[PDB]
């Protein structure tokens, strides 16, 4: 017995904004052994290097930041790098620009997995295609996560309604569209996170007049095993 606003607060949980004394602005939102930051960095600021248990893998959604996980230093260009540094791995960084960065963080640590990350830390793409006509994503892979923007057209693109065992997380970083898990449909908005366990069924389908962009992931990878 699940509630309309029951199935809300588990699949497309309420952020909370957390601010820091740097200026860096940041909305979370979790469930259970995950946590999605979407984080507003002005322009010229320092994130200072830290380290914790938890795994966390990163991406530019806008403009361009100075990364660094543990020593290595890279410029990331919005959504062609990801990184993943794993637990206890110093990181830090620096928006070097004079305009905003608008980045997502997945912290995380569930039972079972192991954390592992290229040797420089980073991911480049893997591979550009349509997963379904018309639906152009491209992928960032590791053994155990597998990273996947998708573009899903307006008009009635759409992700069929289905499920798997790989747990599925996800936010929407451009336009809008009709995001259903379970028993619940929310339109989805720029930040707006769901986070899927394994086996709950989901789909999507954007009848917007414009196409609208999310950023999905895979825990252990899907596509590319
Ligand atoms: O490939 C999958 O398993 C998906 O769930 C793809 C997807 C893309 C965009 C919104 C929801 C699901
Ligand atoms: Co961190
Ligand atoms: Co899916
Ligand atoms: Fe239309």
């Amino acid at each position: 017995m699940k509630t309309k606003e029951d199935m809300q607060e588990l699949y497309f949980p309420t952020p909370k904004l957390i601010e820091w004394e740097n200026g860096v602005r940041q909305y979370s939102t979790v469930r259970g052994d995950t946590e999605v930051l979407m984080s507003y960095v002005p322009p010229h600021t320092n994130v200072e290097p830290h380290q914790h248990k938890e795994v966390q893998i990163g991406m530019v959604v806008s403009g361009e930041l100075m990364m660094t996980v543990g020593d290595v230093t890279r410029k990331m260009t919005a959504l062609e790098s990801a990184y993943i540094a794993p637990p206890h791995v110093p990181h830090g960084a620096r928006n070097d620009t004079d305009q905003e960065v608008i980045a997502i963080d997945i912290k995380r640590l569930k039972a079972d997995e192991t954390y592992t990350s290229p040797e420089d830390y980073f991911l480049d793409i893997f591979k550009t295609r349509d997963l379904l006509p018309g639906m152009e994503v491209t992928f960032f892979v590791e053994d155990w996560v597998e990273i996947m923007l998708a573009k899903i057209p307006g008009n009635g693109g759409e992700m069929p309604f289905h499920k798997h065992r790989n747990e599925q997380i996800g936010i929407c970083i451009g336009g809008g569209y009709d995001m259903t898990v379970e028993g619940c449909t929310v339109e989805m908005k720029f930040g707006t996170a769901y986070f899927c366990e394994p086996r709950e069924d989901h789909g999507a389908i954007n009848r917007s007049e414009k196409e609208s962009k999310s950023i999905n992931i895979f825990f252990p990878p899907r596509y590319n095993r």
